[PDB]
């Protein structure tokens, strides 16, 4: 077991189709003790994490919620026990309105739903990492999900921006997490047909936004030596669980890119 | 004249010690036609550019005001005469709460702080270009003021975030301003001796942060083949210059280094 | 004129479709006082650059000849006139052999070619600044082509290698011109339709080649915001004379991206 | 065991201090059975690799000799067993002459050492790569061992130039090792007190050179928000043994940092 006995927090599940949710899956496989987080539809991530090959405790975590973040590391040391702290904290987070992205225009996109996205995004890692750090273990791991957005491309407008914000983030969070002896890295991963991508390769967010979304795909693929399977989280979630482990113990404020190697290609 | 009869609006000029007045006076010197942007103090920034070589008009501009950018084009439109248009537009603005930076423990930074930041220095790029790329002309240029976010560092804290939120932003404004034949790019200068970095190394945001901010000046000159002078903005202005002028004419979403070469150094 | 009085040395003029031609040409027209560098051909680049808007000396200059670049200092004092010194230096010098590139398989290339190819793409900016720095003013400009190769693609195989190489040694190059008040900078163009580019499009190097050239020229255009003419090598040639001006002076060991902004775009 | 069953070319053992030495190590304590590649010196490589945890077959492999590297793939099977592949191969491989590092002058620094230097240090990567990957299995792992040329640094001078073009031709490598469903990578880490660093930093390559290394050093571990060790090989091995286990299965063409996050950090 590459997590074997270790306390691992993982956000961001809603669905079987959320990358986190494959997260969860192969880090239980690989023996980690998990806690799951959940935002809103609680009855909903319930229901979709008893099909988890093990059963884990779900805690409420809406990250605009100062209260829920104040009172976050409390509710763990419940579920985990007193005495016991976390190994692992995945940040699987990430929301823009609708007018941050598609074929509403760049431009057209008011703060007040920017600043949302990137309160969400963003900063939600920040306090993620303060709210968690003080019950984290030494030789600890913090993971968050991340999408390469050191160059723009259509559609994914504002939400690249705020990817952009969390990669500067992760490094500062890094230095904090140093002082407990703990890593903090995002995974780069390629995209992954989720509910909201389908949907908005359905055109949900205008045609040309789809459009522009599904020629992004099959570029990802084509540029990949080794290809991208969209449809296949697995080797994303295995590359959060590497960092999660203890075989990249010199690795912080970095990130790991889980996209078949298509960054690293022009074409 | 580098710039001769090129229409320039400059924001961000608050002192004499701002990189926007040493921008707006290099630009004058090469015959460019300037329209000020002033935050706040008008009757200060009245009076400080009044030592620009040339007159310019003020306008006043909150970047946090709707109504200041709905009306903007109308008002530069009134300054540079009916059928005239920009050729080029300095954002030179930036901000971000105490509680952001310094001593002031990076998590601790509350959210509605870093947004009002990001808002100012980062988001205010693309709501300047919205406003101003419908009065532009073919070949115009759109420049802003960027320090290196690529990594962390002490003190700077959530202006390093705000600071790679904008060089994304940049790269979508560049999608948009391309369709006006308009180039989008940021300046990335080293540390400059205005009177808000003077009193940050004076201390202002405590005695560490002042420290370290005094650390990565010398440490930047030391780097810097060409060595870095912080009391000298000139060598940026001039940078900004270029970007306005038909001599980078292929380089748009992109970052020039004015800092003496100290990125390309590791020392 | 941008680099009026300035005595500027330009390498790498073969034919009038030569990026150097171009960068000689706009350099003239900006009132710089040029020395030409030639390889081999001496006889038909005499006679190609007969077409610039003013006569040149032509000194011969192989920068695989030890003897050349030992003497090439004192042939460029004999030509500018003694006590005169140089204010710039433009490498467009660039080789692979054909086992380096095209579908000649990226394994077969033998060493002893890419070696070659290295010597003169890579290491000649290296030998070129060593000559020529003792021979050049305070507030120099080195400036150096350079293609993209921070990414993998088809046909261009060692030749990005190379590339990659150059960028290194330029960092490095900018060290040393450092003492003598120079700066050295990497102008990183777009494809630019040459004969040898052209003739690779043809299929000169296998027809799978030529069609992901095609297909990269192409893209191109495409991801690039204010387009990508491969046809005009005008902007490039005005992006060196940038560098080589004094608008630039806090640039150094630095890479500017005439390329129309399509490495700052995924699509 | 991270890398149970796994068959792992390892190379560049040649003392205990050697980088490869605890790749190997660390390798075998994780159920890899080893095939060892070794240069010049093999009566010592043997003594010294007695003291690995498991007996291993150790093969003579001069990647400059065209000869070792044709008999190389026949050598290893016979090793390893007719009908039995590799899933492992570890480039640990690097040389410059002394006239390429130090403070004998960047310049100064004849290119057949260069040459020697860039063959050894990036070529052979290829080399290595063209030689194993017709012996490897689907779901295979090469890796190489880098030091981040990003940015230029004292004394490092032409191996930094070496490692630049070692990155360029790693995601080179991958584009061929894709074909073969092998992923190709290399490991950026921090400074290792080797035998050749430890002479270095005593003044071996000057007084100058030793002093900016022993500079660089501390710098690295300030910067480092977890630390860095320069006698602890052990996370850089931990880090290489990632890249071969599968739980890194959609990175390629890349570059993991096991360098403390030094690199995501400026001060
Ligand atoms: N899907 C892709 O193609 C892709 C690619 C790379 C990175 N990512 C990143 O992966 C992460 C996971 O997203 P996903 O693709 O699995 O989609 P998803 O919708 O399944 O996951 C997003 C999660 O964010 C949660 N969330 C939203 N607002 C929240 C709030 N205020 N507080 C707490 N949780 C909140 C949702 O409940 C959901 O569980 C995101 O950060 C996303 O940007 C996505
Ligand atoms: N000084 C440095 O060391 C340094 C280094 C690199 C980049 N920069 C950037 O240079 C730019 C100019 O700052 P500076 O260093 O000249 O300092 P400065 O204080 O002189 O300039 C900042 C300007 O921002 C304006 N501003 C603040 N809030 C505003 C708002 N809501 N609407 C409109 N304008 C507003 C201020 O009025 C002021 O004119 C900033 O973007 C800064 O981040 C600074
Ligand atoms: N054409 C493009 O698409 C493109 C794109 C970006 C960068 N570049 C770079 O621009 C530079 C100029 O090439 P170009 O595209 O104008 O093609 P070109 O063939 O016109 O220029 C190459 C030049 O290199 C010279 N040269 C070759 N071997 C030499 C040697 N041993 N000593 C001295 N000079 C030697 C040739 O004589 C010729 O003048 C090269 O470095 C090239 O890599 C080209
Ligand atoms: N030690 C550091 O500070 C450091 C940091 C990062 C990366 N690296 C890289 O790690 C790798 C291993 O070096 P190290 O630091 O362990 O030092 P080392 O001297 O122990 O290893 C270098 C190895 O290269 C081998 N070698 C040299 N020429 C060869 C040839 N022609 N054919 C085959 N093998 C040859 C030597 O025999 C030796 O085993 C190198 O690529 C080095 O650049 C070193
Ligand atoms: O967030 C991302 O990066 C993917 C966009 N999406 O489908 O939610
Ligand atoms: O804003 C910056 O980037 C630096 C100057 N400052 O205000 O601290
Ligand atoms: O060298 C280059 O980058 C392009 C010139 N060429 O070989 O076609
Ligand atoms: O090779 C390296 O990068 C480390 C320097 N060294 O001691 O050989």
């Amino acid at each position: 077991g590459l997590l074997d006995g270790k306390r691992i927090l993982v956000s961001g599940i809603i669905t079987d189709s959320s990358i986190a949710f494959h997260i969860a899956r192969v880090a239980q496989e690989q023996g980690a003790q998990l806690v799951l987080t959940g935002f809103d539809r609680l009855r909903l991530i319930q229901r979709i994490t008893d099909r988890l090959p093990a059963k884990a405790p779900l805690l409420e975590l809406d990250v605009q919620n100062e209260e829920h973040l104040a009172s976050l590391a409390g509710r763990v040391t419940e579920a985990i026990g007193a005495g016991n702290k976390l190994d692992g904290v995945v940040h699987s987070i990430g929301f823009m309105p609708q007018t941050g992205m598609g074929i509403n225009p760049f431009f057209d996109a008011p703060y007040a739903d920017v600043s949302k996205g990137i309160h969400i995004s963003a900063y939600s890692y920040a306090s993620m990492a303060k709210a968690l750090l003080p019950i984290m273990n030494p030789g600890g791991s913090i993971v968050g999900m991340d999408f390469d957005p050191s160059r723009a491309m259509p559609a994914y407008n504002w939400m690249t921006v705020a990817k952009s914000a969390l990669e500067s983030v992760n490094r500062f969070v890094a230095r904090e997490a140093g002082k407990y002896g703990v890593r903090s890295n995002l995974v780069a991963a390629g995209p992954i047909r989720t509910l909201a991508m389908s949907a908005i390769v359905g055109g949900a967010l205008g045609e040309e936004a789809g459009a522009q979304i599904q020629l992004l795909e099959e570029g990802w693929d084509q540029r990949a030596p080794i290809g991208w399977n969209m449809k296949d989280a697995t080797p994303v979630a295995k590359t959060v669980c590497a960092l999660l482990s203890d075989w990249l113990p010199a690795t912080t404020g970095d990130i790991i890119y889980a996209d078949g190697g298509a960054h690293t290609q022009l074409l």
